[PDB]
């Protein structure tokens, strides 16, 4: 008798609504990009099933005494509902004896629920500490703020759309009672923006985290020399980066790798810098397949992956600037070596140093040697119609995007391409493809055939494999088309910046 969404089945509204109700559903995604209207009619103890593989219950042993951690959630105008049910979750389904504190750090919320109405809600559970930030500061700082709160042994870190799940504690914790520079991350599942229902996968289909050249945070799958490691898929896996928003750590070892860069600005990619530092700076970074956190997963995009502007720039230079070593390149020409203002980063190369840490290269080589490095590629950068200022020029949506021309601006990112020695003109994993109709990108697939292109060295054509034409501008200049092959056709020559025939 769990009410709608017991063991995280969907809760689905009626097609027909009045008015007043279809002005609350309307409201609640305004709020949260998210069914507010159906969260407020599930439990914020909402039952849900076991989701570890048989493994975890029955082949897995922990240490017997774990160390303590505090969680700490940070919200900004949450949902009542929803910030309720994660901190039921954590309550819930934690050993009471491996709970610290609960830290609820307030990034400056308006909504008058989040006020009064929530200190008196948690006055009788006496694990729970609200924190209000003075002004609004982003994610980085509420978290800094509860690191400085907080006195377990163990920081954990979720955020205030998570739900908790049977048994996702102890396997956490234990990692880092056997060493405590191991820093790790529950796999997180996804509960659904749309009817929160919660789904679950078996440690079979663990995904383990990267990033790409635009140092973005990716996913990739547990690589086959990660697997050879372990005799079960349930076993912790090592992972090059974390998604950033579900983690623990030893409290004294988040100080000593210097927490997150505070000259950060909110956009991001300090689970970036965390996890670059982890590993070049002593430590480990595991994904525990036994621990599993749901997360509500919005299919809205959010600002920051769609701005008009690059708000990522800032945190990428910084990271890129401090962490990466003479990588960095690859990065600044994906924003045209554009770098800004990145504010003072001394004192984080000084962590650095007195730290000891090891090279960028050590991580590229040792903790993330799938990735591919661009400067390996046969070319990169622009690709440029010789007779004109034209390049071919898309926006990477990571959805099939028209591909088309524009005057070359010197700034990558939509003019920004490499030649792979498999024929791929790609940028990050979306590959130029042409079947018959528009020249388009999508996923590149390994595939050839419609992915392939070659490069005519001495008539300058860009050749397409499986039709047999040449990319082509129209004479118009403002159209970008694939046309029967013609040496001497200057619509035809283009330049690739950076091509060599030694890489192929
Ligand atoms: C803990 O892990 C770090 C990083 O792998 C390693 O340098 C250290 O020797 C380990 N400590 C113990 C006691 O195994």
């Amino acid at each position: 008798g769990g009410g709608p969404g017991e063991l995280g089945k969907p809760v689905r509204l009626p097609k027909e609504m009045s008015d007043e109700m279809k002005k609350a559903v309307d409201d609640g995604w305004t709020k949260n990009a998210f069914n507010q209207y159906v969260s407020d009619l599930i439990s914020v103890h909402r039952t849900l099933p076991d989701p570890r593989d048989a493994w975890c219950k029955d082949e897995a042993r922990y240490l017997t005494n774990l160390p303590k951690t505090d969680v700490i959630i940070c919200f900004h105008n949450e949902a009542w509902t929803v910030l309720l049910r994660t901190v039921h979750s954590v309550l819930d389904r934690s050993p009471e004896h491996l709970i610290g504190k609960i830290i609820l750090v307030d990034d400056y919320s308006d909504m008058p629920h989040l006020k009064r109405q929530l200190e008196d809600y948690f006055a009788a559970y006496p694990k729970v500490q609200i924190i209000r930030g003075q002004k609004r500061e982003g994610l980085i700082r509420a978290r800094i703020l509860g690191a400085n709160h907080a006195k377990s042994p163990v920081l954990t870190y979720l955020d205030s759309h998570c739900e908790c799940t049977e048994g996702w504690l102890e396997p956490l914790l234990d990692r880092i009672a056997r060493n405590s520079t191991t820093v790790v991350c529950p796999v997180i599942d996804v509960i659904s923006d749309e009817t929160l229902e919660y789904h679950y996968r078996d440690s079979g289909g663990v995904n383990v985290g990267g990033f790409d050249w635009n140092l973005q945070f990716s996913w990739h799958p547990v690589p086959e020399r990660e697997r050879k490691r372990h005799n079960s898929t349930a076993e912790p896996v090592y992972s090059p980066t974390m998604a950033g928003g579900l983690f623990s750590i030893d409290r004294e070892f988040f100080d000593r790798l210097g927490t997150y860069d505070s000259g950060f600005d909110i956009w991001g990619g300090e689970n970036l810098e965390l996890s670059f530092k982890t590993w070049m700076c002593g430590g480990t970074l595991e994904i525990v397949p036994c621990s599993h956190v749901g997360h509500i997963f919005r299919k809205r995009s959010p600002y920051k992956w769609r701005s008009g502007v690059n708000v990522l720039k800032k945190n990428s230079v910084r990271l890129a600037e401090v962490w990466m070593d003479e990588y960095s390149q690859y990065y600044y020409h994906r924003i045209g070596n554009d770098k800004g203002d990145w504010g003072d980063v001394s004192d984080r190369r000084k962590l650095r140093n007195d730290l000891k840490c090891k090279s960028f290269k050590w991580y590229l080589d040792n903790i993330y040697p799938e990735l591919f490095i661009p400067g390996d590629s046969v070319a990169h950068g622009e690709i440029a119609n010789v007779p004109n200022g034209m390049c071919l020029d898309a926006k990477e949506k990571s959805e099939e995007t028209p591909v088309s021309i524009y005057e070359c601006h010197g700034q990558g990112g939509n003019q920004y391409w490499m030649l792979s020695k498999a024929g791929e003109i790609r940028r990050d994993d979306s590959c130029l493809d042409y079947a018959g109709k528009d020249v388009t990108l999508f996923g590149c697939h390994g595939g050839k055939g419609n992915q392939f292109w070659t490069y005519r060295e001495n008539t300058k054509q860009l050749h397409h494999g499986t039709s047999g034409k040449c990319l082509a501008i129209s004479e118009s200049k403002d159209k970008l088309l694939m046309e029967e092959c013609s040496a001497s056709l200057s619509r035809q020559q283009w330049t690739l910046e950076n091509y060599d025939s030694s890489k192929l």
